[PDB]
């Protein structure tokens, strides 16, 4: 893979909500440094609701794989509802956008 | 409505397969420019495929917002596969940035 389209692609659709460096901070959803390799849930020092804790599954390139490709499967409630708010805000930004450019 | 949020969602989410200037190339998708208002299957000189014409549906912000958050109600199996085939390459983008980023 690009890392640096992966980077592009972190930094518009998850950067809000998640840090990658080591220890960087906790925000809406745990610091990710050292994700690979670790079971879900075991980032030190977050939060984590009921949902995540629960599957004993390790991280890896296959299981965010299958994470990212069935969010809604997979999710607990609380990031859906953070999910679904920040798409509901990208969406009025687009469609903005949209009846600007399209019309200039 | 943050109009220059949007041009950065645009960018990596549509510009690909869209351009939106007064003149503006057809790519994999149709040119967008003076799409409010106007009915779906309706861009000049562009080859759609049959599902998504003669809806008589007109393009605005609704119509728009229930596209980007129900896109069953209008894309056609054409463009599922293109859009998909572009969601894989990005996934792929993605987790190989993490696997750099998170390991730093
Ligand atoms: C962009 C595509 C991403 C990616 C790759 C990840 N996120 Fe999130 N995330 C958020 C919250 C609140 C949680 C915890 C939910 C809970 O309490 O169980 C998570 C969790 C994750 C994980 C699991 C981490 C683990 O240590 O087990 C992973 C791998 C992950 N995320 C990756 C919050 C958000 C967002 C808030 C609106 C957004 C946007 C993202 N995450 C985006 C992404
Ligand atoms: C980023 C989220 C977007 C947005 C806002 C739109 N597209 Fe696409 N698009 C693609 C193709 C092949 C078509 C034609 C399908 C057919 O033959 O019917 C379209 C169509 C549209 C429309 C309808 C346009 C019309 O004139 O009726 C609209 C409003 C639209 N798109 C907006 C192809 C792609 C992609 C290829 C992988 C990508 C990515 C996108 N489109 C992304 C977006």
């Amino acid at each position: 893979g690009d890392v640096e389209k992966g980077k592009k692609i972190f930094i518009m659709k998850c950067s809000q909500c998640h840090t990658v460096e080591k220890g960087g901070k906790h925000k809406t959803g745990p610091n990710l440094h050292g994700l690979f390799g670790r079971k879900t849930g075991q980032a030190p020092g977050y939060s984590y609701t009921a949902a995540n804790k629960n599957k004993g599954i390790i991280w890896g390139e296959d299981t965010l794989m299958e994470y990212l490709e069935n969010p809604a499967k997979y999710i607990p409630g609380t990031k859906m509802i953070f999910v679904g708010i920040k798409k509901k805000e990208e969406r009025a930004d687009l469609i903005a956008y949209l009846k600007k450019a399209t019309n200039e």
